């Protein structure tokens, strides 16, 4: 009797047991979902980790700069599924940006091959992830994607943080296209997460300047957030992502849903 | 088996049947909320009305101009739900602007008087309500308040577009108060709904011109809408309310959710 | 051959040399424009004040509160200007809340007279104002209103940010208005300035508290600034209401532009 | 005595006497500005194009997506203004979107190539001419880049709605960098303008569909603006652009000027 009984969902960007994805996952199952996860480069890896979920998922291997791989995405999905089933949701939780996009170096220093790799990938592939699972979705579906407010500028994120400018617009015309298949599409604005590659940042991976900023910028959130923030806990991204998955926000689509502790809505 | 179940939860607004509260309280039973209602000045019509929800519940007389009614409100509802018990929702649907404010005549025809009371009625009495029951609320409780999106000006809704506005910023001072009680504060901006008061300023009651503007404005929105919008359907707001009142945003506060059909999100 | 020469313009707001019109208007004088002053209350102290401006310029008496000072003012400024001449330029720069509605007490302890009074003054009064002035204004005119940007909440300001809120709406449909009359309609939304009761508030007047949470507040903004922020320098802001009221804008009404050093753009 | 007088300005995006580049040229020497232009590809027709101006020119090369061609620019800006003087301004009127990104084809059927490309010349190349040029730029000095409003999703703008969406984030980091030199960083957000371009897409160049769309979609700013728009004009979005050039918006960066007759502001 789980929020999400019966409902078949593809979950992308499970690569650590520290990953959002890990946590949407999670959460999702206990609710009664259920899962196709798709992964990226180190499969051996994410079979290992996705044996600690509380159930046994089938998994695909899915690179979204790779058009075959993309070609044959639906196919496969229906394999796992069986024929004559569809699916009633898909989570988008990709993100990448070399690193002279995000602070080893100054802004002006990252090479247009750079930035637009990070695009790709974090804003691009959004479209490209539609694109292929619309035609196996049933009506009432829905899409999820992750964001991080973009709407002012900040140290060390530089470009990561334009790609995720094209993200949201990217969500507002995959909302047009998956409108006619009767799904909705969105994306949950999460507060700053203690994942393996922030705490690898904060340790200093991207210098002392950008370890120092992303560390200062990161314990903002806690001061402004009216009912606090905790970076080392995932469970309320996911449980948010899980409620647009839910038939319980039935008129909300092209839309930003904030998971931040309320923290973009306080000045100081 | 619920999404409320086992929540003890104050509905306010309930005049008729086409009451937008009146379809929050039909779904929150349905998911298994215990209520307690509160209605204002035709307290014998509002019995009769609430007789048709699928479970009975007290009510309790509140005009939230009324400063007595306020004072003895947590005292009141106490003793409707018995000592030692808390509230873990509150749902304000509340709204009134005189005729002078909302296209009976010019913008600059409607005197401060009016404007005034329907400023008190519309946005102050958010803060009058979170003050009289945050000391009977439970920690990760929820309050709940209905919105109109006003970032835009937009034909004869005049006056009530600036109540609007006053009542975004009023719901992030609330939830800076609220965070203090472990209590989340948010809005819902519906899309046009086809209430009593509604239907009849379609048909004229406020002059020919506004009746006009305003079918021409509610006619936009199912055409904007990537999903669509039925004016003559309230149930996707009064799920969108649940969602809210639900454990399954518990990172949101001081914020704006979008019950539209995505139509905020398009231009044409 | 300055940047106003030949514009007849109203000047409202000032009551002491640090005042944000006292600054406006000495700009717009040495621009070239022709003035007309307006003042509430202490007019021996506002002629006083006034006489150190670079041209000696009339003085009218405006309590925006009073039916009969709006009803006679259209009359009085024609007086002034002599017949067969019309103002090109108005200039809002009035606000006001009781002690009460900006951190000497919690924001739910503040009462709604106290709150409607500051409303009517901060926000009712930019229509009031364009509607008795619209009528004695030319086609190519400008309407210009002072801001402080309150899309997020904050601490101490409390009921001033959402008597701003209004503000921002009230000029949205002011500017429906003033366009059939070929007049725009703007906000200048500012960075804090240092008056005399802004020094007041940070050296305690309001309670230790709110000093503290002020002088803090105020601090943030050089730090986000890209360009800088001088709180002792109101030349900035009087620049940009300029630019507003000259003929360089011709194309933006109903809007808001930002004179903060661009710290609203940048989160840290 | 012009708005511009003594100032030297490098424009660069003159293809025809009907870019917005061509009246941003008029108006700024009309105003005193001495002015450096920047052409692509084809220089005889530019150069020719630009013999129409009030006064002559240098015309250099510039393709933004030659490195040697930005590795160069500032000594041939040196070369063509003398040694020992420095730029007051730059203008970046720079756009391309390829037709598969512009409602040729759906939206989900744009190849990454193509959008990459629209990207890097739409966006980046802010970036780009900021980091070539801010080196020879004078402290008070100005950088002001055209966009068209991408908040809310549209028909037929598709990919071109994504790139200036990058483009707006984009300008919010160069104004940090700018900052530095004592230079402010701006867009203007201009209403729809016919140019050969849009007149031939009107007139079905991108398919009957896509041009029955943007007829429509322009349509509309006139109906919603409450000063009108003529699209037929590019002379108010000039005279915009002249006023962040100026010294009259000097605490404004990051930040975004609407030129579109107030039309964002209003629904309907
Ligand atoms: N961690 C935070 O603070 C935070 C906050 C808000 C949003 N987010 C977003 O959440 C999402 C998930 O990130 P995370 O923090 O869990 O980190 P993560 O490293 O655990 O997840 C990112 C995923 O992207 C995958 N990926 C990279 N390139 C790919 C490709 N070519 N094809 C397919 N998959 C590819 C990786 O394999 C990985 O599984 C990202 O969109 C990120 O921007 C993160
Ligand atoms: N109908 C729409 O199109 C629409 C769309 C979005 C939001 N809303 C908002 O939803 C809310 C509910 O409105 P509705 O459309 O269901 O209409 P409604 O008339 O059914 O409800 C408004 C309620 O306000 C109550 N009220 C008025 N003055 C009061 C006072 N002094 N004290 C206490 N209660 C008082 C009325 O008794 C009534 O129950 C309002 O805030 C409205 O602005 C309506
Ligand atoms: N000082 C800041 O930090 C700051 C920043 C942004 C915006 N503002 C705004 O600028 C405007 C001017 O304020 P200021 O800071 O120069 O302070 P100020 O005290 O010098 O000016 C406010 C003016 O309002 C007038 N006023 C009050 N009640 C009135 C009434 N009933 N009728 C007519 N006039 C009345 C006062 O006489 C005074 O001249 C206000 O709208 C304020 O909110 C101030
Ligand atoms: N026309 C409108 O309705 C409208 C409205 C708002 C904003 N804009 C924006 O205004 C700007 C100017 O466009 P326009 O409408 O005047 O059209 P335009 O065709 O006259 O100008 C675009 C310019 O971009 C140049 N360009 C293209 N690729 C280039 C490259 N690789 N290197 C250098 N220059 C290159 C072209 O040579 C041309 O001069 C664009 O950013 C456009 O998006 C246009
Ligand atoms: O989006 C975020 N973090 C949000 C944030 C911003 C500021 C402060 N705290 C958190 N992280 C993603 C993670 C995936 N990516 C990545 N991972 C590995 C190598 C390269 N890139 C891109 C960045
Ligand atoms: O907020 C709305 N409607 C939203 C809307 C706007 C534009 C087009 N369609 C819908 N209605 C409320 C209802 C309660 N009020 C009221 N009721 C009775 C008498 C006076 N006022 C205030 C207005
Ligand atoms: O709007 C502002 N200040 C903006 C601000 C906000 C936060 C930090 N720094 C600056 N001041 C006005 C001034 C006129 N008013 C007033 N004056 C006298 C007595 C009562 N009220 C109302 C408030
Ligand atoms: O940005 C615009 N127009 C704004 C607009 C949007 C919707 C309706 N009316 C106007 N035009 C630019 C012009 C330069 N570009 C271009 N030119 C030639 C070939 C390919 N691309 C990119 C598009």
């Amino acid at each position: 009797a789980g929020l999400l009984d019966g409902k078949r969902i593809l979950v992308s960007g499970i690569i650590t047991d520290s990953s959002i994805a890990f946590h949407i996952a999670r959460v999702a199952q206990e609710q009664g979902a259920q899962l196709v996860l798709t992964g990226f480069d180190r499969l051996r890896l994410i079979q290992r980790i996705t044996d600690r979920l509380p159930a046994k998922a089938p998994l695909l291997e899915l690179d979204v700069q790779n058009e075959e791989h993309l070609a044959s995405l639906a196919g496969r999905v229906t394999e796992a599924i069986g024929a004559g089933n569809k699916l009633d949701g898909v989570v988008h939780s990709i993100g990448f940006m070399p690193q002279t996009g995000m602070g080893i170096n100054p802004f002006f220093d990252a090479p247009y091959a750079d930035v637009s790799k990070g695009i790709h990938i974090s804003a691009y592939s959004y479209a490209s992830m539609a694109k292929a699972l619309l035609p196996i979705m049933n009506p009432g579906g829905s899409i999820v994607g992750m964001d991080f407010d973009p709407s002012r500028a900040m140290p060390a994120y530089n470009w990561m943080t334009v790609a995720k400018s094209a993200l949201e617009s990217v969500n507002r015309f995959v909302a047009r296209e998956a409108g006619k298949y009767g799904v909705r599409s969105n994306l949950v604005a999460a507060g700053p997460i203690r994942t393996l590659a922030m705490s690898a940042i904060v340790g200093g991976a991207l210098g002392e300047e950008a370890g120092a900023q992303i560390q200062l910028l990161e314990e903002g959130w806690d001061q402004r957030a009216p009912i606090g923030w905790n970076m080392k806990d995932a469970t309320p991204v996911a449980k948010t992502v899980c409620a647009l998955l839910s038939d319980w926000l039935p008129a909300t689509t092209g839309d930003i849903i904030y998971a931040d502790g309320g923290a973009h809505t306080q000045l100081l």
